């Protein structure tokens, strides 16, 4: 967990910076829904943009993603790596969530544009689904492995083991410490994860509304995720 990494960022550097062009790529808007539900229409759904306001570094070596209203709309932000992975890492995160509040949707995962998807953490605002580690085998997202989480606003890290066993995840990992979910390898219909070549980006969001964060009216804004970095070994 000292490295040396495959692809690590400290998110060090002066308050008020942009994340590392050179290892992030800044979301400058939300993904379209289909049909959308209430929460996903156009007029509803929070936004993603490219603004200091949005994804800066706090100059105390984090990024924070910071949800706010600005003109009749919700703003926050997500990043993702052009850097890929294959099998056989560990992939890790220190994270705050300063954002568990209604409306809003933060999540810490590994993405690929086809197939599957490794949601290492995510917490819902909508008031109806609970916080969760989820593994996707499906691009309709619909065969999943997942495990409740109880989250709270303190410092966590947040450990994902992809290998060609599966994936075992932890929390606060120590020497010798026990992963709370492990899913195992083809125990998904067409699991992708192990066929030659795969790879996942990672990527730290929060987004506002959407089916997940629901209704933000009963929540406290601005809110923030604080993440001090990301390590893949
Ligand atoms: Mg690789
Ligand atoms: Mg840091």
């Amino acid at each position: 967990q000292s490295g040396p990494y495959l692809f690590h960022d400290e998110f060090d550097g002066p308050a008020g910076s942009a994340p590392d062009s050179s290892k992030w790529t800044v979301a400058r808007a939300r993904e379209e829904m289909k049909d959308p539900t209430y929460w996903e229409r156009p007029e509803n759904v929070g936004q993603y943009r490219d603004d200091r306001q949005n994804v800066f570094l706090d100059g105390k070596s984090n990024l924070v993603i910071r949800a706010a209203k600005d003109g009749g709309t919700y703003y926050a932000g997500k990043i993702q790596s052009p850097w890929r992975g294959g099998i056989g890492h560990t992939w890790e995160a220190r994270i705050k969530f300063d954002c568990l509040t209604a409306g809003c949707w933060p999540a810490w995962w590994l993405g690929n544009q086809d197939r599957g998807e490794i949601d290492i953490i995510e917490w819902y605002g909508n008031g109806s689904w609970p916080s969760a580690t989820t593994v996707h085998a499906k691009a309709n997202g619909s065969e999943w492995k997942t495990r409740n989480v109880a989250l709270d606003s303190g410092w966590h890290t947040w450990r994902c083991q992809w290998d060609e066993t599966g994936m075992r995840f932890w929390q606060d990992y120590a020497e010798g410490a026990q992963p709370y979910f492990t899913v195992a390898a083809h125990s998904l219909p067409d699991w992708p994860f192990n066929d030659p070549g795969y790879t996942v980006f990672p990527v730290l969001n929060l987004a506002v509304a959407g089916s997940g964060g629901g209704d933000p009216r009963p929540g406290s804004y601005p809110a923030q995720m604080l993440v001090d970095w990301v390590r893949v070994w």
